[PDB]
């Protein structure tokens, strides 16, 4: 069944997203989530829903940890959602995005890359658009510099406090089935 | 006990309607519903509610599939709700509506025919009214051409994102008890 | 423990009130409630809540049914909530209110009489006030004519679609503890 | 694991806060909470949340009751949340706040003192600010008079009817981990 990864720096909102979208958590409650220290493999198995697996990662996985066979993980992955906290400085997020998608694409160029520009409830509508544009351009420029123009990133403006996170996650799922 | 069918093209919103109205699903969650591949017979049995059965059909049932005795099904049916996605082109929906209600009426002319012009949260109020008028007129004209003027269609403007789907489904139930 | 009765004509909203306030029912779902045909004794027993019993009656109890010892019921009752559908004609409701409270007061003049002018979500704010005034004056005039000036009615404007039903029911409970 | 106390006069909203934030209670339902007569020790233990213990106290603990070793309790306490009903007169609340934090600080000067100026949904925004200022100044002046300038109070404007209670409680938790 399709496997979707949730990756991104600590505090970007990965666990909140899976809890709100798939486990009926109120967004307000997500403030009390513990920081994630083990990969959590969430089987969306209910007989009425599309069936797929979501892997909620600890933020900022260490690609040098020999416990983690990232190549094997990526070869079995249909989509990688990279979550960026739009309310915070995102230069490190952009660096880690690049490292992550370049490693994934090299082993599975059929993977879909989905960038959630997240926590946008804290931004004005115009600033959401400017933030997406800056992220889009910087991320694509980094890809171009590395000879990875053919690696396509899709961008989404998301918040757990409205419909947008559900719409975004649904678009990601629908591409895989 | 009364039997109500949910029919309509794939993606019209049948399963969403039954989940939101009768199973406490958030409308946002319905984005992740699987396409329905078997008739689901939902017994509304709770001791505090009106008791009736809802049959959630796969979209666009094949009237030529010999596994399905539609005449027998219709003879035991009190109401047929035909769901139309108002945000999409509805010419095929209108064709299939006509085929469906004409077949049902021929075996059970006491059946109530209930047309949910659905997903109206994506329409302006004026466009909702124009869409209902166009559907109403086209559907009635098709009935007239087939000599089925006495077959009455009732029309409802519905969305899972507000009270309207509950109000509509309640009106359908109340007519049967 | 305190006993509170819910009485009123059929369809006034008695069962909706108890379901929404004490059983987490969405107001939208109450459209599908069956008409009540037996007294339902609801023990509010949760260890965190005030403990009391709510008796949800069939609408328009028959005072002439010899199965029902209304005097005994009233002698054990702390408050009687009489629910009136504000969206409907309320002349019969006023007649039945009078009959009900006069019978109750005669056996238990310590009972509290609480009139919920209900379903006010369908009224303008000014019309809510005029409706309460008309009900208040008519009900008190009927009491005066019967020599029951000392029987006090309290009036509340309520809806299951907002905080008002909770506020009203809380006021009734607080008077008893 | 961190221990957080909820203290404050009766009816200030302590139990409502813990129920709404940590037990999915609707704010409307909190109207029916019983007055608390025993300390309730609530272990926030879910494997996805920060793990800590909340002690919901009866309002206005009696420091002279020999059943209660307040010094021992305070020595094991990371934060003390003192809840003040902003809609009510708060002179007694301020007196009891002072007594409480001075006793706590004397045995555990590392404790965090968190004052929730609560029920602010009943105040205008400007009156919220003036109420916080008056409470802040009066509380600090009392500390200064007692030679307790180094005892720091943090102030929060909270309501169970919006995000503010969640935000406030989250800030308190985050300071402890
Ligand atoms: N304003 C706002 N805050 C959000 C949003 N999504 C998550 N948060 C907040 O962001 C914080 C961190 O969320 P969390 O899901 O734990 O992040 P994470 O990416 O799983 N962290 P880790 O990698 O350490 O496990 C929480 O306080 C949460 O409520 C959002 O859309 N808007
Ligand atoms: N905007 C909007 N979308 C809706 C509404 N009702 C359903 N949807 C969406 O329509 C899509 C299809 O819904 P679904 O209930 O699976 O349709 P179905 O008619 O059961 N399909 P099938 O016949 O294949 O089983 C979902 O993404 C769902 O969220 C509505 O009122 N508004
Ligand atoms: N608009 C609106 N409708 C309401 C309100 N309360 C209840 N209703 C509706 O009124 C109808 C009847 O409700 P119900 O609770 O069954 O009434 P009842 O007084 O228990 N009837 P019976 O005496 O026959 O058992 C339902 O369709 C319900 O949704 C309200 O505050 N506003
Ligand atoms: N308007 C409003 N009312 C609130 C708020 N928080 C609590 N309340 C109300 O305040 C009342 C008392 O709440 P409760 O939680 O029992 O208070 P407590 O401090 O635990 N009392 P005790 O010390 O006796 O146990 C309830 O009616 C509750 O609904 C709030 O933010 N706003
Ligand atoms: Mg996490
Ligand atoms: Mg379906
Ligand atoms: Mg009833
Ligand atoms: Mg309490």
């Amino acid at each position: 069944k399709p496997r979707i990864l949730l990756m991104g720096l600590r505090r970007s909102g990965k666990s909140s997203i899976q809890k709100v979208v798939f486990h009926k958590m109120s967004p307000n409650e997500t403030l009390f989530l513990e920081s994630t220290n083990k990969i959590y493999k969430d089987d969306i198995s209910n007989s009425s829903f599309v069936n797929f697996q979501i892997w909620d990662f600890p933020g900022q996985m260490d690609f040098f940890d020999p416990t983690f066979d990232y190549e094997m993980i990526f070869r079995g992955t249909g989509a990688l959602i990279y979550v960026i906290d739009a309310q915070d400085d995102y230069m490190e997020a952009l660096t880690r995005l690049h490292i992550t998608v370049s490693k994934a694409y090299k082993v599975n160029p059929d993977m879909n890359f989905e960038v959630f520009i997240h926590k946008v409830d804290g931004l004005s509508d115009d600033h959401k658009i400017e933030t997406q544009r800056d992220i889009h351009q910087r991320a694509n420029d980094d890809l171009a510099d590395a000879g990875l123009e053919k690696l396509h990133l899709s961008f989404y403006l998301t918040s757990i406090y409205d419909h947008s996170i559900f719409e975004a996650f649904s678009k990601v799922v629908q591409k895989l089935i």
